[PDB]
């Protein structure tokens, strides 16, 4: 009873010898791949899958979702805005719409199915969803909601359980009822463990653990979740020098961000960190040294008018680099293969004289796979070989929007009127087969969110 | 012979001089011109209605710098990450490589033209200007007429803006001179096409335009021939401009600016559009701006190339008019120009990063894609969508799982969603794309024919 794909034109398969195939296959048995290669064998498949005309990836996975944040869209007054007035507008609307019983867990549950089913449409077979920028997230079933709705859909999904522990009063940048107890935070962080965690390989859904960052969490609570990380062989993660970061961790520490990270346990090799637009550069040495990885997030860091985060330093000096789009007001899709068109095209005039500097097509999709997959510590994702899972995202090259396309894989980066994948596989299961959900009703799906939205 | 009724578009974006939105309207077209705009209109003598609910209208695209030889140049593993000097080399080897071999010919250029003008009204885009500079061998060959031919064939509005390499590098210039042509013969070919193909009437669909490479690509003889031919024609004048080392080069083979240099040879007037403009000096602008020059913005191969940012908030601030364009298929590498906006929605951000008020806006870069590119091609009676102007209009699905919990559509059409697609598209009256897809032309069989030509 095993799957086939038979004819890609392309496959690229990010193994440790960055091999690429033509016109080959993919044997898939269970969540397992079996094979890689040309003329597979079609006697204990029981489907086989025309892939001619189409090039294959691992699915794209996406380090870093506001999965909440789908409801807020293209909202006029947040078009051109700071962090600090994009900041203080989706946190009261999060505030605001839960108090008066329009974001409800059931509310965020539709909007993360939408999300997460455009996700799945995009080619994206894994997703990692945080909720920073919602206060009232654990008290109403949050993270039940979004695993409920990534489940339903088949999407691979790691929550990471977020949080705002430093409250406004005593030297924070929040509204003390956003607030929780370390003990508080810690407890629900367990019971989640106990509840959803799949450690085994292919599981499907995996428990993570974020504070907000250095100007929003208590250090103890950096240091519970370091032991806990340890204890339950479980990622850390957090924002990581955002603009005006060092200045508010010298001024509550006296210290920069990664020292403080340091401090309390984060220096180590289970931590990946969002957006690292501006670390001293005489740091990045102790990132690779430490073995921390970076979430590279294009679309926000433009949209903020952050700017370039030093992404070809962190990969000369050996630092594992992924890719996401975070939240949905911060981008305001959740499209990753189209924010890697931003990221070839926006880094260059950065360096204008030297092209070699310049991010390539095969880096950035690599981000998008493989460095997301260590980015979320996978190693059972992010690689088409045998024995990694079949998450598997397809598209075709045969459109007249691609027409006098030399290499495919430049091609998927730098043409195109639609980035809608035609073939998608996540554990095995085809999800989305001619550029439509197989198993997921889509009208019924846009129809029940699209009335939920907070109005 | 009725007309078409277009009936509860969830909106509508006009572009007319009030920047009227409308919600649940309608859009009432005979022949070739659009006979209103509003709600509850009359269906008395429509032949036709078609739903427009869950869809939102805009004038119909349009890309005011094309290279459409280029789409068979796209994600050249040699070319992804290159400067302006090595790319222009390696399009033009290549270009002079495949004519000789006998494999880049009118015909060849026919069938690119063919699906890059396809691609453009899938792609919501309804008016082209081309800009077709290569002409190997001893006599000007067909290549516009080639490109005219594809587009007549679709349907799609089209500018062909016949280019040129006057200057050898023998005398100061870049290319083998197996590309650069005697100025006489460049103005000769410009008048018999100007006599063949020139629409020059309300609604036409096929105009030419003349359109040196730029100041450091061609001799000042050119742009005073094309100056004195633009004003006895009624035709418009289109260069390139400002690129990174262009004042240098100007500074070194003239000792005058790019402008100074336009000035001197007859081309600081309001028969002028400019493209990129990357990097003029400030004093300048208000000069463009008296001049009654405009400007199309390129955010996709001035990002590609490495140039940067071009000061497009100084040019709004002057009242210079600025439109939109995708530049080719070798530069880009895709004739997407609604997925190009949302490139310069973000990237010309960080420039300014404690001034949002700044920051181009969605409204402001879909007016730049529609009337601001009318207007740089001459154009009065396109870019909007109000009674008296031609029917050209480009119209997207909101209703979409990747567009749900969007506020404001005109943002959403910008900074969300999987697909460029357009839904329902109109030009000169005809209906050419509906449900995503050509409703006259043969999408497969276009493909299937056009890819067994590309060169390999
Ligand atoms: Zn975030
Ligand atoms: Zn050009």
């Amino acid at each position: 009873r095993m799957i086939l794909i038979r004819g890609l034109t392309r496959v690229i398969t990010f193994d440790d010898q960055e091999r690429e195939l033509e016109d080959a296959d993919i044997l898939i048995d269970g969540p397992k791949i079996v094979a890689v290669g040309k003329n597979l064998s079609d006697r204990s498949v029981s489907r086989t899958i025309d892939g001619r005309g189409m090039i294959a990836l691992p699915g794209l996975i996406n380090s870093h979702q506001h999965l909440y944040e789908g409801a807020m869209r293209a909202i006029p007054q947040l078009e051109r805005v700071t962090m600090a007035s994009w900041l203080e507008g989706v946190l009261t609307r999060s505030a605001g719409w839960w108090r008066d019983g329009k974001f409800g867990p059931d509310v965020i549950r539709e909007v993360a199915r939408a999300v997460l089913l455009e996700s799945l449409l995009g080619g994206i077979t894994t997703v990692a969803d945080q909720h920073p920028f919602f206060p009232g997230a654990t008290a109403d079933s949050y993270i039940d909601a979004t695993i409920e709705a990534a489940t339903d859909l088949g999407i691979r999904f790691h929550a990471v359980r977020s949080s705002m522990t430093l409250g406004k009063s005593e030297g924070g940048f929040c509204d003390d009822l956003f607030v929780e107890p370390v003990d508080r935070v810690v407890q629900h962080c367990l019971g989640l463990i106990d509840q959803y965690h799949e450690p085994e390989p292919f599981g499907m859904v995996r428990i993570a653990l974020g504070p907000c960052g250095v100007p929003y969490d208590k250090p103890e609570l950096f240091e519970a979740f370091a032991q806990m990380a340890a204890d339950y062989d479980v990622r850390l993660h957090t924002h990581f020098y955002e603009p005006l970061d060092a200045g508010m961790s010298d001024h509550l520490y006296g210290m920069t961000p990664w020292r403080f990270l340091e401090k309390h346990g984060w220096a180590s090799d289970r931590v990946w960190l969002a957006h690292a637009v501006v670390p001293p550069r005489e740091e990045i040495p102790e990132f690779a040294d430490a073995g921390v990885a970076i979430a590279h997030l294009i679309a926000p860091d433009l949209r903020m008018g952050w700017g370039l985060a030093p992404i070809r330093e962190y990969l000369d000096a050996g630092i594992t680099v992924g890719f996401g789009t975070t939240g949905s007001a911060s981008n305001d899709g959740g499209n990753l293969l189209g924010d890697l068109r931003l990221a070839a095209l926006a880094h260059r005039p950065a360096d204008p004289n030297e092209p070699e500097k310049w991010l390539s097509a095969r880096e950035l999709l690599r981000m998008a796979t493989r460095g997301s997959a260590e980015c979320l510590g996978r190693p059972d994702l992010g690689v088409l070989e045998e024995g990694r899972a079949a998450d598997i995202a397809c598209w075709r090259l045969d459109g007249v929007d691609r027409v006098g396309v030399h290499d495919p894989a430049i091609g998927l980066i730098m043409t195109g009127l639609s980035d809608r994948a035609s073939l998608v596989v996540v554990n095995g299961q085809v999800l989305v087969e001619n550029e439509r959900p197989v198993l997921a009703d889509l009208e019924r799906i846009v129809a029940n969110t699209t009335a939920l939205i907070p109005k």
